[PDB]
């Protein structure tokens, strides 16, 4: 019964081999013709310096574009985190607006991010054949803007993972240890700039999905308010959930091209083509300011026992930010398991799983999902009963396992002002400490591959903002030692469920990998946030490239 | 078992009662300090003017307060808009900040808008004798700014009305005949600005409630989409329906007034106090610009047929624009039925009212609600049932009964999806005619009373931009007719159902009541649509410019 599904991973194989093959042929005709380029120097140039040369005539676009095609081609080799060349992006370069402030700069994009004459599979079959009418609204600005969208990236099935496989495309893997996962759903884009393939790129997150990939792949990323940004064209699985809405926000090597992305969006190009966002403009003076700030902090957000290097990482930040004369002040948001258990789990899952399920029908369920569709596919008595059953010994499967359930209208209505209200308390609370910015620890380093559908509950530290739709990014200050990775073997977990047993072993072997923090601020401030990343990114890697 | 409902009652009125008697009293000693105050030439000043005094001491705040208070307190003899006097709002005249955009200025409240010490009983016994602790954060910028906020005033029965009647404090009628709706849910408001009793009012709308009893006192109001003000710490009888979008907005006797209210609310004070509203400060340049604009317009949409005096309204304005150089072209959004018995109905039904409904336990329900309460009451597969007899013959009747069923989370989600798929495609269709904003036909002249709850009909013309979130906001631009009231006979509507007879007969007897047309611009766009509302003020009122 998967006939079809076998020939769209079939069909889907080879157009991700020719995809390559052309990307190859692209590269070596170039390199013949230029072989004096310097392109060590050019991979290495920062996106603002590169942006800089390609506004100068100091770098050509097609040397940039090139040197970058040939770049992410070989890194593909060892990650396998592309899956289509887009294929008109030659001539799109050729058209570039040269005023564009990423005139010259060539993007990478999420599956996701429909291109027209491209499928946006997400790795299911049923999206197979289906090539997008016309590019999102994103894409069309991005290119507007004189950038180079030039390849779509791997993502989970469904997307609803923080690990990186489907049956089509396969799995990819992270660039520092092919045995760990590049992090999720994001990971191709995760892997990809990771690695050197790309300077920019954009991934979409509902519970963390930009975050992960660029903790467990040592790159910057921003989720901005979900509204903050169109979602006008973006290929979906689930629509018209709206208790906790989707983001999609820019990954990058350092926060400074973070900004540059969100100034380039944030444009009336954007505003025009999707009238449903709210014509903020990208407030310069807010990101460049340099006043002291109130730092709300936690160690840990007693759900998930932070790993070793989680806890150092958070604790260095705030000593460095105390050092340079902030102030860091003790600060949890109240009811953080209600916050995951019901308005999250219950928000993303109000009916049941089963639009989600939808998808899912005649096609393979890939091992990183693990358990999740099989249990989404229980009817709900019974998810009801197993609740009642593991709730005595491990209340945290219980709880979401009952969260899970399909339930009427009315309750939803109920659900959708309980995370509206939820989201009033913690900005009070916020308002009571007088609150800036809010530091917290950020999952890492990676785990193994096809383990974080087997860890759930680690979703905590993320998924606690999509929630509260707070703009919230992560930045890499630190790697994991060998003391930090010793450390993780006397880890417990708060709970000793499944979830605690899985990510001590998900984690084991993990010296030199990646550790990174979360910067939050509150909704729509985005700049601040921005503004706080590029602090932590000054104090904790003083050695970044300007 | 009435006891409560009857209770609840004898105190509304009581307390009713001993505001305006507060009132009276604050008045009298004002007035007999100050016997050479020119009131009637205070109360004329358009709000622009009287801002401009009092920010420079021309008028002190005192003078302006009390001379609104007696004027309110004098119309709501006729009018029945009060329902209870801000006791503190005194204290807070001598405390605003002097350098706040709307020094001094006296504001009404809708009653939803909490106030500290005060109910907001929405019309519902339930509510009744349960002061809000907080004033909500509108109040707050509003105080903030130095408005005066001074008396709430009444809304029919739970707010989901486009009348003006609850058990509570009774019937609100317009100040122009007291035998026709003041309209709502905002009625109170419009009653009270309509009569020149307050100079600024603040109401909400989910299917009209701001326009509605704007159109029908003859005033301006403007619906802003549905975020761009702060709804916290907002009375409300449903909670979580996000659907169909409830929107807050200002109402006043000039559109200058609207956007002076806009661009006070949104500041600092405003975003800080509620992150989850979008910092978008008022654009004053799009306000006040005065390129030509391509406007969109239609005269009918095809569901609710107009009346003639809707209907000359728009046509003589559409005629004023295109003289006045704009850029006149016929537009009308796909699917408009869809659009009201689909997306709208099952959005703000999607439960099948039992949320709604709990409000109503152990109270007696206004007439002016007619027989909503007894029709959502009625079990699913009845409603069912019913749809199916009515759709041969009365097929209007029949979508609206079958789509205030109660469903699923699963089906609730694909209406959210439809609801958003249908806000794209009219976005589609505006931006392929490259339109700058839409002229549409407003509901008028005003509803005899007790007849909107038996013409839910009707609510076509505004519901749709709820549904769509867009900006909307009406301009009073003329008034019925002999002509156009005798036409009235003519009038059969589109459908022949019971609301289209209702409306004909409750729309007669008009001469002489102000006639509105809608306004309308793409989602946060606010300033364009004051910018085109302004526009058309000017052209067919020009003096009140
Ligand atoms: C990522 O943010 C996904 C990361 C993630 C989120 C939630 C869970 C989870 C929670 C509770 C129980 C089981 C699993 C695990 C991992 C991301 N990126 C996109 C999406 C996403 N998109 C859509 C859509 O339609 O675009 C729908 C669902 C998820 O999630
Ligand atoms: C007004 O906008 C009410 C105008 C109105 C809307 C809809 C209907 C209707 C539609 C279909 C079937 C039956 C009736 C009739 C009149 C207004 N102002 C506030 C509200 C409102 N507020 C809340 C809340 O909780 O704040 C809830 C419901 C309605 O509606
Ligand atoms: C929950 C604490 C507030 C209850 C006090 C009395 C209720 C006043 C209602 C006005 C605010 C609407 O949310
Ligand atoms: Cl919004």
């Amino acid at each position: 019964g998967r006939q079809k599904a076998r020939g769209a991973a079939t069909r889907a194989r080879q157009k991700q081999r020719a995809s390559l093959e052309t990307m190859d042929k692209a590269v070596q005709r170039f390199r013949l013709q230029n072989p004096d380029l310097d392109s060590e120097a050019l991979l290495t140039l920062p996106l603002l310096q590169l942006v800089q040369k390609l506004q100068s005539g100091e770098l050509s676009p097609e040397a940039v574009f090139f040197t970058y095609l040939g770049k992410a081609w070989e890194v593909n080799k060892g990650t396998n985190c592309v899956t289509s060349y887009l294929t008109d992006c030659e001539t799109q370069l050729s058209q570039a607006p040269r005023q564009g402030l990423l005139y010259g700069v060539p993007v990478s994009l999420k599956e996701c991010f429909s291109y027209k004459g491209h499928d946006s599979t997400l790795g299911l079959s049923l999206n197979e054949g289906m090539p997008s009418e016309s590019d999102c609204v994103v894409v069309q600005v991005l290119k507007l803007q004189g950038a180079v969208p030039f390849v779509h990236t791997n993502v989970p099935q469904s997307m609803f993972s923080y690990d990186c496989s489907n049956p089509l495309f396969g799995q990819t893997m992270n660039p520092w240890k092919s045995s760990k996962s590049p992090g999720g759903s994001s990971g191709g884009e995760g892997a990809l700039i990771g690695s050197g393939g790309s300077p920019l790129g954009l991934g979409t997150d509902i519970g963390g999905s930009i975050r992960f990939p660029s903790a467990f792949c040592g790159i910057c990323g921003l989720k901005p308010t979900g509204n903050r940004l169109s979602k006008s064209g973006l290929k979906g699985c689930v629509y018209g959930q709206t208790a906790v809405q989707l983001s999609l926000g820019p990954m990058a090597r350092d926060v400074e091209s973070l900004a540059l992305c969100l100034k380039a969006l944030l444009c009336e190009h954007l505003f025009t083509l999707d009238p449903t966002v709210p014509p903020l403009p990208f407030r310069e003076e807010v990101y460049r300011s340099s006043r002291p700030l109130r730092v709300g902090y936690y160690e840990t957000d007693n759900y998930t026992m932070p790993s070793p290097a989680m806890r150092r990482a958070l604790i260095e930040t705030k000593q460095r930010l105390e050092a340079a004369g902030h102030t860091l002040i003790p600060f949890l948001p109240n009811n953080i398991p209600y916050a995951l258990e019901v308005l999250s789990t219950g928000g993303l899952f109000s009916d049941g799983g089963r639009s989600f399920l939808q998808n899912f029908k005649g096609d393979f369920v890939d091992p990183c999902l693990g358990d999740l569709i099989l249990i989404l596919r229980l009817p709900s008595w019974f998810k009801r009963l197993l609740s009642l059953l593991l709730k005595p010994l491990f209340p945290r499967l219980a709880a979401f396992l009952n969260n899970m359930r399909p339930r009427s209208a009315e309750k939803l209505w109920k659900l959708q002002h309980e995370i509206e209200m939820y989201r009033q308390s913690v900005i009070a609370q916020w308002k009571a400490m007088n609150l800036d910015v809010l530091l917290t620890p950020m999952l890492g380093p990676a785990l193994d591959l096809n383990t974080p559908g087997r860890a759930t509950g680690a979703v905590s530290y993320t998924m606690l903002y999509n929630c509260l739709d707070f703009p919230a990014g992560v930045v890499p200050v630190t790697t994991v030692t060998a003391e930090d990775d010793a450390q993780m073997e006397l880890y417990k977990g708060y709970f000793g469920d499944i979830w605690d047993i899985i990510l001590k072993k998900a984690m084991k072997n993990s010296v030199g990998l990646p550790v990174a923090v979360q910067c939050v601020a509150l909704p729509w401030q985005e700049e601040l946030c921005l503004r706080f990343m590029r602090e932590v990114e000054q104090l904790m890697t003083p050695q970044k490239q300007p």
